[PDB]
Order: C-alpha cells, then sequence, then structure tokens
C-alpha cells in the first residue's frame, strides 16, 4: 500500500497532486429540469478534494508549458483508482476558468462517465472509431460541468483494434485545435495496453494511484511499461488520501 | 408605450415570450480567498427567478418553432437601443446550455456590444478581428465558465463595421458553427439603428425581435420586422421584455 506522497518520490516518481477523499460525497408549482445528483465540482466547490484538484491545475499549468500538444491522458495503475473522479473534477475546474475542455472516455469496455454526467450513450467513441458516426454526432455537452464530452458508446467486439484505427488520431489532432485542454480517461495500464496505443498521441500523461490500494511498486511498473511505448508519462497523482486516526495501522498486501 | 402580448398579437406579430423584470437584479443583489472572475449572471445565480423561468418558456416555444428546420442559427435583435436584447439572449444561452446542449454565443454588435464585459472575458480577438482575416476561428471562440457556453466577443471596433459583416467569413463562420453547435445565438444591433441585423439575418434560420415593455411601440416593432422582411429574413416573432407587474406609470411620449 502506498499512502504517502514521498513514498513515491523515493522511487523517482513525481507526484503532481495529492487528493483527499470527500466524506460529503459518500453521504451523497411545476417547472421542468434535467440531470441528477451529484457532481462534487459544482455542488460543493469549497470541498477539500476539489481544492486539491485546483492545485493539480496549477501544476499542469506549469508542467504543460510549451509542449504544443494540449491533450492530457489520465490513467491509473489498476481498477478502482478513482481516476474518473480526478479527471472529471479537473475538467470542471479547468472549464470553470473560462477554458474550452473536451473530455473523452476511452475506456471502451468499462467507461461509465455517461452515467456520472447523466448523458446518452447511444453515440460515443466506439461508434465513431468504427466509422458509423461522424465526429460532431458523438460530442455532446455536460451541462452541469460546463464542458464537452464523448462517452464510450456501445461496448464494441474489438475494443483494442478500434483504438488503433486512424480515426483516433484524426480525433486527437482535430480536438487539439478546437479545445484548450483535451482530457482522455483510459483503462489502467495493469489491465490493458489501450493506454499505450493512445498515450502515444498525447502531450502529457498522469497515472493515478489510490491511497492504500496501490503498492508503490506497480505505479513504477505501470510507468515503466508506458515508457517502453512512446508514451510520455509525466508524474503521478495520489488519490484517496485519508488521515487522522491517532494510532498506527493501514492496509496493503505484499507480492 | 407598449404592453401586451395581446397588443402585439393584434398587428399579427407573433410573441414567443414575455419576460418580467427582475427586482433581484435591479438591486444587483449579493446573497480564505481565491474568488471567481466574473459578476452577477442571473441565469446561474438565481435560477428560480421569474425572469429565468420566462426564458425557459422561450426555450420551449423555440423548441417547437425550431422543429426539424435543420439550420440552428438564431438571431436575436431589438427594435431600438436598450431593449434588453443581451439579457435575453445571454440568459437563453445559459438555460439551453444547462440542458446539455453545445451552444455558441456571438456578439455581432461590432460597435457597441458589451457581452465581453458581461461575461468578463477578453476582448482582444473577436468577431471584427476574425471577419477582417486577422485572427483565426479557434482564436476568437472563448468559453464562459459560469454560463457554460462558448462565446465570441465583438473584438476591437473596426473602421468598417458594416463592410466586414458583408464580408464572406460571416457566412463561412455561421455555417461552420452550425455543424459544431446544437444552437448558435447571434446578437445583433437594433434594427432601427443600422442595417447589420438584416445583412446577418440572411444566414440565420430563425429570428426574434425583442421589444421593451413601455419603451417600444407596436409601431416601430412591426416596422423592424417589415424591413427585415424586405431583406428576406425569417422573423418568426417578438419578445416582450422588462414587463414589470404590480406597478403603474409616470412617463410620456408618442409619434
Ligand atoms: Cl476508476
Ligand atoms: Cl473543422
Ligand atoms: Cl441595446
Amino acid at each position: 500500500g502506498v499512502e504517502a506522497p514521498e513514498q513515491l518520490e523515493e522511487h523517482g516518481i513525481s507526484v503532481y497532486a495529492t487528493i483527499p477523499m470527500s466524506e460529503w460525497l459518500d453521504k451523497r408549482q411545476q417547472r421542468h429540469r434535467t440531470k441528477n445528483i451529484p457532481f462534487l465540482a459544482v455542488d460543493n466547490p469549497a470541498d477539500s478534494a476539489v481544492e486539491a484538484v485546483r492545485a493539480l491545475r496549477t501544476s499542469l499549468h506549469f508542467a504543460m508549458m510549451e509542449t504544443e500538444n494540449n491533450i492530457l491522458m489520465i490513467t491509473g495503475a489498476t481498477p478502482d483508482s478513482g481516476k474518473t473522479f480526478v479527471s472529471s473534477t479537473l475538467a470542471a475546474v479547468i472549464a470553470q476558468s473560462d477554458q474550452k475542455v473536451l473530455f473523452i472516455d476511452a475506456d471502451l469496455r468499462r467507461g461509465y462517465s455517461h452515467n456520472l454526467f447523466t448523458v446518452s450513450n447511444e453515440h460515443g467513441l466506439s461508434e465513431y472509431l468504427a466509422g458509423k458516426d461522424e465526429l460532431n454526432k458523438v460530442i455532446q455537452h455536460f451541462g452541469k460541468g460546463g464542458f464537452d464530452v464523448i462517452t464510450r458508446g456501445q461496448v464494441p467486439p474489438n475494443p483494442s483494434e478500434l483504438l488503433m484505427r486512424d480515426r483516433m488520431r484524426q480525433l486527437l489532432e482535430w480536438a487539439n485545435d478546437h479545445y484548450d485542454l483535451v482530457i482522455v480517461d483510459t483503462p489502467p495500464m495493469l489491465a490493458v495496453s489501450d493506454a499505450a496505443v493512445v498515450g502515444r498521441s498525447v502531450g502529457t500523461s498522469l497515472l493515478v494511484a489510490r491511497f492504500g490500494l496501490n503498492t508503490a511498486k506497480e505505479v513504477s511498473l505501470s510507468m515503466q511499461r508506458l515508457e517502453q511505448a512512446g508514451v510520455n508519462i509525466k508524474g503521478a497523482i495520489l488519490n484517496g488520501v485519508i488521515k487522522r486516526a491517532s494510532t498506527a495501522y493501514s492496509y496493503g498486501y505484499n507480492y
């Protein structure tokens, strides 16, 4: 188990941000509206988890200085890292700054951001890459967050083959000229190569490891493998960080 | 003066909405550190306000009117100066954006638009710079954080306002925009002040005229719709804005 920012620095891994977990988020005469609860970034802006994401923004602001490419790929070591939380909150935070952001859910097998943004999943990433849908037909707007999104679409029979099609390249090149920041949420590296095939058309790449769940080893093993591939892995993010119990104990099995 | 909708229906002028005045804003209202970067924007501040509910109604009427008519450009002009045309269009922009819709707002009042001041965004690269061929499209499209929609400001006042609107990039812009946004709102200078609305109106698919409660007369309004007619511009109707119930009067004027 990780649990400590410096517990990564020692491995040489640079941590762009440490994000604590929100407890309020676990608690979770006509007029007509839409969408459902809950989106932390807009609901509780003062939240401690959100304030940290802003610090994540300030970090990328520098980091992402003169790289020409404005596509930032977010991925995790393994499943349940809270990477979708980090990425979606980052999108909201950056957009809120008067910035044009495009969020794409590249987890063609298990992306669920359509549920989080309470948006349709009929036309998404898979339909486009397969050639069924034109680009403008798969880009929708997440009202509550104030940014544009592309859901995963209907789970395809050939996830990986689709990610390698030329259309993924056309999309990122196109997207890079129309948005100030393009966030790509991808499957964990320790689960599929997908992040390596897409991480190769991106300027930045941040791996998100969860406090306690991830062993500082795999976060290096993940970055290492993305390095074998042309992927330009910058640092890492420590998500989950939960503290103050006045004792001495945690969790993390040893392999 | 003029107060209806009935007084408007009379001259055949079809009224899509009646927006009451907002006392909550008349006062300007105002219900650590690191603050925002804007000013009071009713649509997101007091959402349940009666002026915003009126706009929602406008949305509904516009939805039926803009029923399978394909062209998604909506031009909102006024009969005369200070008719509240910007409060109306900016509010509608926000409302429609919140329904998970990609919207583009453009200030086509190259001489007195102030929407950049309202959205408190930059005004160095705007419509005028783009129309003159100086700037590029992606350069002039910015994002309004609070509202959640994309905007294009006027830019620096050009020496040849009208000549630029007849350009060619105006059309080129509008049709390009029509393919990347679900809704395109174009704010134009008062019809009885310049010919601009009629030159731009020839590329919009729908047009609305906003008349102010008490300041306008059922005369000048139908006169504007008429001269827009001569130019071959789809003027679907009008909007009564400012309506302040529970009151009286104390002015004077006529023609
Ligand atoms: Cl996840
Ligand atoms: Cl294009
Ligand atoms: Cl005006």
